[PDB]
């Protein structure tokens, strides 16, 4: 095959997917920004060369990102999302019955300019009445405004220094802008990055030791992402419980989720928080916390 | 970094390792055989240009492919590899206390003595007097001994039209060659390919269902393995019942394993055999059963 | 500079150029059919994954094919092209004052239509009254009309058997059906594949040998073309002696071509037409002739 | 085929060969050193990354870099070459019958060393007792001593900003370091970079002006390198005329040098100092000087 579009993912590792096109290249002072058309993930999001969300599996990250949150929840009302403008994490936590309100705070205009206008997919999600878009960065949002709410969504990009995002993973940030801004019962999830059997050590250990440092109760879990080229993690955060079995996840699913999910069921999010033992044992003996 | 080891996983979609050396290639008239020492993933295995096992996680692999087994087994004592060659499936049988004989029967010499000299993790496996090696085909061997086995492990390659390991993965093979060489309790465990969202559809639904039109109880089970660049499964297959907890399995290990496993533990082999909705219903509504 | 165009030039050897774009994709029954805008070439055609014209240097190719043949000619006024859909040999014959017609003769009329409406470069050689276009096997063609030509063109694909160019290649070809269709002093070039020290043996030797065997006077030669990655090469043929020096050329440069060559001056021609020492002797000392 | 070497050549322009091995990779306090076997083009010298010499195309460049110049001096006894640690230079200097004196300045000894090992072909010319290795920067050795030379060689990497050749091809460095050095009738040539119909504007017109502006006659001339992925370029330099025909430089190879050359005769030398239209005019109009 002629075109390719070509990832380095390490410095010893690169991904290459075939390509159909290059459909939009964007560029804001945030930055870079592409929307390809590939032929092993369809149309996909790639940001300062990163992609962030192909068409064929991000359902699976979006799943994986909202659901748990909002269903450990005994009533989640409204939801501040900390970037989000890719639109698909909008996009189900639109599909709660409960919700009324959800707050996407994107650092970048062009970005959700860019995706409102080309991922079809979130058209019903980004013209919905309860969806706030709000362009700030989520750090100077957070701690501007009183508003608190029952499930805060991490959805940036991973902590790399001198980055825009890497503020926002402090146990600095946690303690003094996020958590005085969740309700009470409040619950917080943030992607948490690779989340491979030695790829987890970079920043996922290293995000659920900074948050269990901030809140009583931590879930790591995973899932494998293809067009990620690894597992992926997530970490559910909160000061109030959180354990459902999978038959009282699949109730509540059930019951306050419009649709049928296509990836997440109960059982597969006991899967996904049932790390494997060198995974379990190395998040458990992590010392390093991401501070100031 | 200017030297690369490039496979292509699908016609769209290329995988590439920074290399340190080359440190052989060659082949038999079966297949290329190569090692190559890579940056990501340590030594490397690639026969016929396709990578089989990396230095850093084929304890993944093989700890996967051979623990679940024998572990669901009361007494495991003589064992049959179908394939093998590597010397890492052999290695992981070994350190089970109860066995008394494994057979290792691989179609190639070559890949058997190439591997016995340079995968230096297999030495002591290699040089077990428990372990007997055949050089053979794996099929006209079973069939033309009537020893019966405890557990028949199959470490072939994916199944193919044409290719010499096709006829070990069909309906009739499973039934007429292999189930009568099972001792009463028999496991029988396969590599079954990849398991992806989209990948298992290859030939891990269609293994899983042909083995589910000969045996009564199979469970299907996978995996991340980085350096293969995807979730990879197995099948077990039994006429007993293969229904252990985490606890149990634990309580096995410690029991009958020397030393500690580095990727599974029980709670791994729960994780690993639930899998996600979509895969577990692919796999439920699948019709294909191989054929001759 | 994170996609790429990659084009296999040997089984070994990759040349892969920065994309911008992929323009246009697709497929006649006869071949594919692509334009990319690359960063080193500007934009490119692509035809069955092989790149056939660049926008930044397609005058070498497209000046070394046409102008030596024309100069040498007295007074051409009617030429043939066999093949020439992308339309620069038809724009190079079109800017001698002497020429009156021009018949571009290619099969596949989806490679005209395209370059006609996407290689703007030839707009206005497509539109001028001399042109006459013809979409046929140009074998098939010249054939069955009994129309005579003082130069004709190939420019063709290399020749490979069982593709459709092939059989434009033979002694047989070139004796029985190109040689009765020129005039009186008719000059035959075609393209002759890659030249390079080692690449010129795979058909440059071959074609030149070919019609050493039909025609008394065979003037070999060669440029370098980046987008292609090697020397080039072309051969003249004639009954009629091909001796001009750099200057009697550039005379006749001055008096029959409309502007300047960019590429093509008289000494340009007289270097391209000294090839080194090896690939001289190794031209003259070839003995393959393709043959039906 | 499975492993790669890669390099870039432009920012938008990259070249990949099939490897066969890595033989020896070493390091220096000048530059990483490699050897490589390749596919394509044998065994390959890669310095900082960069291909330096191969083993299937090494005669052209090096039968180009050393013969015009000594073929246009009247008797030349005695050379200075600028780098030369890889050999070949050595190798075909000393098959001039004239010639009872080379020194080989290489800045970086462990070069030499590795090459004296394993470029197999340079055996002879290594042991050669006219040969003088000197382990030295060749602008400090010049300075430093008395020795004039009738011939001096440029045989270095290309004058990049910060690097250790770039000092080597200033006008300073030619007026009042390497001049003085020459003996009467005295002949300068540097290999020059690039020379390619686009790629020549890089260094090889400011080489050849730098030049223009030290010496009386200054020559430039290319040929194609096909593992250099271009035409390359050398300047012969001298305060003496540079005129032989084709014809006296055949008759001056027979009678000087040792055995066949296999690239060059006279005619090849002939179209080689023929540069194209477009890069004679662009050489001509050179503006630049490399200076302090
Ligand atoms: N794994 C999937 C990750 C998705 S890509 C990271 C997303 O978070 C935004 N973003 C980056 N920094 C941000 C900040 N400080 N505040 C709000 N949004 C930000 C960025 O513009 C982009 O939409
Ligand atoms: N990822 C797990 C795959 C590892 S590679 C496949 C292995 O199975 C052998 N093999 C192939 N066909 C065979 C046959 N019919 N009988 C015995 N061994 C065979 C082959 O020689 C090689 O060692
Ligand atoms: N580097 C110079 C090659 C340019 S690409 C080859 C061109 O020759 C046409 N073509 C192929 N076979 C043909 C035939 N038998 N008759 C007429 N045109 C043909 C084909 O459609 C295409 O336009
Ligand atoms: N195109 C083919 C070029 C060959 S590669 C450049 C060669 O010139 C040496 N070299 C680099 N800087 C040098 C200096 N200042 N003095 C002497 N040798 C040097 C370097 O160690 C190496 O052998």
């Amino acid at each position: 095959k002629s075109c390719w579009y070509e990832e380095e993912i390490e410095e010893n590792l690169r991904w290459c997917f075939a390509l159909n096109s290059i459909l939009h290249t964007g560029a804001s002072q945030y930055q870079d920004i592409a929307l390809l058309d590939t032929k092993p993930f369809g149309k996909a999001l790639v940001l300062d060369g990163k992609l962030q969300s192909a068409e064929t599996d991000e359902f699976i990250y979006h799943e994986c990102l909202v659901h748990p949150a909002l269903l450990h929840h005994p009533m989640p009302k409204n939801v501040f999302i900390m970037g989000g403008g890719e639109g698909s994490t909008a996009r189900e936590l639109l599909r709660h019955k409960t919700i009324d309100k959800v707050v996407m705070c994107d650092i970048d205009e062009e970005v959700v300019e860019f995706c409102k206008s080309y991922l079809v997919v979130n058209k019903e999600a980004f013209h919905d009445s309860r969806l706030e878009v709000v362009i700030n960065d989520a750090k100077a949002e957070l701690e501007g405004k009183e508003e608190k709410y029952d499930v805060i969504v991490g959805d940036l990009a991973d902590p790399i220094e001198g980055g825009p995002c890497y503020k926002l993973y402090t146990k600095d940030f946690y303690e003094l802008t996020l958590k005085p801004k969740l309700k009470k019962g409040g619950i917080f999830v943030t992607q948490a990055g690779p989340a491979g059997i030695f790829s987890h050590t970079e920043v996922f250990s290293c995000i659920y030791n900074t948050l269990r440092q901030v809140f009583k109760y931590v879930v790591p879990y995973s899932a494998h992402i293809p067009s990620y080229a690894d597992i992926w993690g997530w970490v559910l955060a909160s000061d109030s419980p959180l354990d459902l079995s999978a038959e009282e996840l699949d109730i509540r699913m059930r019951q306050r989720i419009i649709e049928e999910n296509r990836y997440l069921d109960g059982k597969t999010f006991v899967s996904s928080s049932t790390l494997s033992k060198a995974v379990r044992n190395s998040l458990n003996n992590e010392t390093h916390v991401y501070t100031e």
